[PDB]
């Protein structure tokens, strides 16, 4: 017995209660334990530079996500057929102190990790993934990591503060919890301030892939490069959704001009089939300033392929 | 121990899912049992003659009604301290073929009453009342009525055809589903054909209320009318959202300038206290042509006051 | 046999040629003079002080009135089993030039009355009304005159020149057109630079009804006082839409607070029943400024209870 | 006598009445029979299985195309030069009944074909090709197939039943309709059940061509192969707008992410030059779900390049 | 010499760099010293407990002023020839820490007052109150209070937080910096918890006056009496948008059906003549919740009335 | 020391007053003489033939740019290290006459010149380019030209009249103002009348480069021939929005299908480093057919990369 979404001869696609892909809602210790993986959100935006409204993020990405049938028509990935999967809904934070936030999240991860649930996080701003961090060390050890962005997020400070959605790279590194020699960052464009501002994460051991080396061409071989660089141990994967041109992505806090096309990132995704992942995420939506819901309607498209790539799932 | 909403200091209001009033979802026939009131939705728009988009109206409903508090501190009513309450889902309906779906409705409307519940519902366009009158009749015998609405819906045909939108309450008449001298219609005005189009309700027994006889006034001392004529037995109550004024209601079909203002909608569902009530509905809201969400926030809090009125209440 | 608008059960509202309310279109010798009445628009936006997009209200109009059923259910009226009524077209302006649009809309003017045709014009910004006024004096002689308006419009020049969208009324009473004691504007507020701003229209004869003196009142009993002032022989009527408050009608070049209501506007267009009216126009919808079109759907419903208030028309 | 298109030194563009390209719209018997090709619409959306609205497509696509010049730069194409062509209205459906609806469309093509018009549909749901076809065939015999769009379109029932917009080629070949051995599909991605999903149509005869053979690539050596396959008698030609990705076509019932660019749009099109063609669609755009009005601009383009390529146009 | 707002005549209001008013923007500390009044303000959203968004506030509403006239018709005040008033830019807050951006506030208005400034306040969250009351009590003393609201804002904590943007008026009690015996809050509405809600605030010495109580009437009479209680000694005034109607103020972040219209907040500023006024604020207004531009517009108008009744101000 | 636009740790990007890149505002006759650069605006719609409102352009392009920083990451350039730069404000034009306000144009960058000022325009529609070019031969002779454009705009006459925004560069070939052998066009498509529409341009000496070259290709070695064309003198760039594909750029006057990506939009501009600029403009933005602001981002980020490339600029 596994878990299925809800069909269109059951009910129609404009009815129901809306969960993630019309899935069950589970909640007791008994069931949790069950479990290969799960969909679950965390609702913060106090951490912004910028616009704010990314806390209804996680709302509207479910919303949208009523049209996904089960099986990949072009890769012939099955993943219903192979593991068990839900709904666990959101973590309670508090919107009033930040700190106090980053608190809460390494304390409910220490309890998701111990039942033996693999994450798919839907967010939320990117300070989110510096405490989410911290839970899989812990379990896991050190570990590698493919980085998808505009921005290289590596700041000292923000306003004279330590912890921000801009500084978490630099953090992570200092409190030892990344394999510097196994990382790779993709798509960082537009202005700075001196020539250090990229050159601080070669000097690391990172790799650098600006989006002008990505202009006009497949990235389908540039894949077999990446997964040279990172693999040979655990890895981690996380999406921001500005390092996608606005074109298709109106709906975030800080875009930036002449970036990466759909068809790119599906590249990438498609080409993780292989590694030892532990853990996914996708950041950075912002419902009120997109007024057709079409951001939202491609995060949950994206957050499909991911699943479709874990260690496990048959091909047919 | 009665079910309660979800409050503010166990989750921001924000989060969560987007359940009725945040309320639980029951489905076992011994859950089922137990309950004394249910809110219930029905997406239907295959019947409309102008524009169409109802088929959403029950899920953008549901996501603005997250902000809702038990206790009214202008009447003192307090309905979770007295019944059992909570949410149930949709009915299955066919989109394909008209006259199977009514059939559809009024099967699963003589189950919901074999539980003993009472109904309040979210439509939807005007044509599911009829399926839904012919169940009620089964079980309490002929009823009154209270209707509120811009248009009159008593056509003979439309386009030909026997059952739609526009003809609703000429069928129930025929089908001797009505106590006639107990029905009260309220805000009908703008264009027709022939003055035959508001006189054929008065000869059948039905008390006409014009806007015009609306216009600059306090409705209390109408409703006391009201509650003289169709007192003495049980009765149904219907409202159409196209009564009111199209500055606080852009989003319906078939809008009409110059009618109804929601402090005089409120005098109206408050002034219904004391009448034999056995079931209410909610129609013709539709999402795509407002796009602000106002018209849902709107319907949801008039479904509210309707559930604050019902026999049994206690105050405090 | 009389011209009549397309019925529901011929062709659905939805589809059909988009005429106003669905009409003949005529543009014969012969046909032309065979009318009593007719609608037409001119579509002039190069005379505005602020906000510009005017040019597209006469075709966004015609669009919205594909509602409107024939006959009056509150008064009675029935104006197309009486007179002869079309759809003409629109004038050809010059948009490079603005004196030379004006000596063209005379031109036009003249021909139009030489059918023995009474016009109802879609606008456009106020300056269209100057040209008009000469071609109507040629006719008719010296006329009355019912106003409604958030400003005055009696400047002595803008940025120096003297024909524009604020300066038609001063030029009108130079150029000897108007009776001036036969003369009344209603709905004026807002701020200014000297008490003159208001003053100069009374020493010249005319009445003035500031916005205050309307508050919280019905205006069946000021119309009374309007029509022994006015009455007596011709008279032409004027409608700028910025009179209406903003809540009802965003859609517009220069708006100001706490306005007139939509059933006081209908109050004052009923109230003009007994007048020998010789003409009439609605001006300053602006599409680009309201994304529902309800703005659009106000001013065609305003248009068809001016038509009903005519010379000549039966009632049953 | 020969038709033009209305001019900007005749009247401006944002002005005079809206049909399609400004041309005359013509209903007269004698007037019909004189005509070589004509512009007609079919407004039906009641057999959609997600978002509604394409009701309002004919509509919004006339409004749009004020902007359209008679001469093709790029191939020296002149149309209105070889061809008489007018624009002749809307089909009267039943909105009530869907059945009923089919058997208005195949009646009112009966006459259509009757005149000796060959014509170009603006749509509507997909199911309005069914009862064309059908009297296509009573003139012509069996004919051969371009096919564009994100889905097969192949499904023996929906909820039951036989007639809904995803069955229509499905019915097709099981009532003799078409040459299977002269048909091609081009587009089709995103998710599905099995691999028979696409399988099904290779086994009948057709060549399926997906997304990702098109990723990159100009399509100018691919039509050379189509051609080949197809010709040799009459040909069909039917566009659905969701085989265009989102970026470019937000309005419409069912997207899907990853698609084709407007600029291979254009080299399929112009790539059916010397081919025997007896009519051609535009299907599936929705208003409602657009709030520019970009998505029936670029219909009202395309199907200007469709006119350019029929038997009989000369080049210059 | 006093300083003047831009004229029409001069620059076309469509251009020229965005200040209030217009006016100029004064820097430097010698030019400070001159100045009777001024407009500031204050971008902090941190304290939000629903929508976020209302860090845009002020940069909206400078944006729309762009059409205000200096002279008051309806009253016949004259501000501009009495007092020297000009536009001082904003403050600049750590939108990362709660607790130290309260501190920043408080240091700045200490400023202000030392060069001798009479503040007029664009908001920005309701806790921004709080600090500015601990500095004006510095230089006045104990002062009284008109405040205008849909809520109460007396809450112990939110989420276990002692300061937030419902807390503000029960700290402002503790510390004593009002007079209990001179305070009226006007427009309470909505659902609660228990009766004592709207009681507490009754037994410290405040006036409560309900929606209920404002329902159908001018508010000339009532305005007579609360002269008479606040009277004797130094006002502050304070204004929460979302005590207006949503029908004329959609964009703010908890809004609430059934209010006051625009007409009753005209006679409630206006009816504040004679008072002893030291500081006014406007607060609450959210940008991306209203994409017309209309709720910026109704702000800035209300505070031109604002600055038309302090002390000094001539009338002609 | 030289001026510096204003940074994150200083005040927050929300905040603020508006001016371009958050730029000193300067306007004294001595500190006008000290600039190498500057950034000014020109508000004029009254010449276009479809759409207006590019009256608020250069409004909307300054609100925006508030997120632009000073380091080039790609190309290394740092032009606020070598050159010194400001905001002058707008000029003054009549919007109630068209060949009034082209006179004004003329002398007042006779005046801008005077002062040695290079300048960077905002505009407004075509027509402003002509009175621009007549004052630039006065001081340094005939120029060469780069002209970007979905058009050719080279039309004898506009409804019988010789000024107007589709007319400029016919008249500035009589007037003798550019080297003919040095002027190249890119990006023409779409319809026209003749096939001399574009074959005019050839016979005077020009190069013309229609939009089917462009497609599928990377833009740089079409620039090293373009270089070697037009080098050896002075010249001036100017840059049509409707030259981009409206995926990326809805708002504007007259739209067309299949144009130019922002990739090659960024190739161009890069690639015009080492030829003798004199000046540069961005025109026909409009506002109120964009929502969301995209259009408008995307004008600021284009200016900022035509500063890099004026002569004197290091690299670092
Ligand atoms: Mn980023
Ligand atoms: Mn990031
Ligand atoms: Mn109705
Ligand atoms: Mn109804
Ligand atoms: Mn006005
Ligand atoms: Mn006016
Ligand atoms: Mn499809
Ligand atoms: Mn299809
Ligand atoms: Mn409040
Ligand atoms: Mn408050
Ligand atoms: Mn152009
Ligand atoms: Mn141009």
């Amino acid at each position: 017995n596994l878990h299925q979404p809800l069909g269109g001869n059951e009910m129609p696609r404009f009815g129901g209660i809306a969960t993630m892909m019309r899935l069950p809602h589970v909640q007791s210790p008994a069931e949790l334990d069950a479990l290969d993986a799960a969909f679950v959100g965390v609702p913060l935006d106090i951490g912004t530079s910028l616009r704010s409204g990314t806390r209804f993020g996680p709302r509207e990405i479910r919303a949208e996500s009523v049209m996904i049938r089960p099986y990949n028509m072009a890769t012939g990935a099955a993943p219903f057929d192979s593991l068990n999967v839900a709904d666990i809904g959101d973590v309670a934070i508090n919107t009033f102190n930040l700190l106090e936030a980053v608190r809460i999240i390494e304390q409910e991860y220490d309890r998701i990790l111990g039942h033996g649930i693999l994450p798919l996080t839907l967010g939320g701003d990117h300070t989110i993934t510096l405490p989410i961090l911290r839970a899989i060390k812990k379990k896991h050890g050190k570990v590698g990591l493919v980085h998808v962005d505009a921005h290289a997020d590596v700041n000292d400070h923000m306003f004279g503060e330590k912890i921000a959605h801009g500084t978490t790279f630099r953090r992570a590194v200092e409190e030892d919890l990344l394999d510097c020699d196994r990382v790779v960052q993709i798509g960082l464009r537009a202005q700075g301030y001196t020539a250090e501002d990229f050159n601080w994460s070669r000097k690391q051991g990172f790799r650098v892939v600006q989006a002008e080396e990505c202009w006009h061409k497949s990235l389908e071989p540039l894949m077999a490069e990446v997964r040279e660089k990172v693999g040979g141990g655990p890895v981690y994967l996380s999406f921001d959704i500005d390092g996608i041109d606005p074109a298709w992505a109106p709906g975030t806090g800080t875009p930036e001009i002449g970036g990466l096309t759909t068809i790119q990132a599906m590249e990438i995704i498609r080409g993780c089939q292989g590694l030892d992942l532990i853990g996914c995420d996708l950041v950075e939506v912002s419902p009120p300033y997109d007024t057709t819901g079409n951001t939202s309607l491609l995060g949950a498209n994206l957050l499909y392929e991911m699943l479709c790539v874990l260690p496990g799932v048959v091909r047919r």
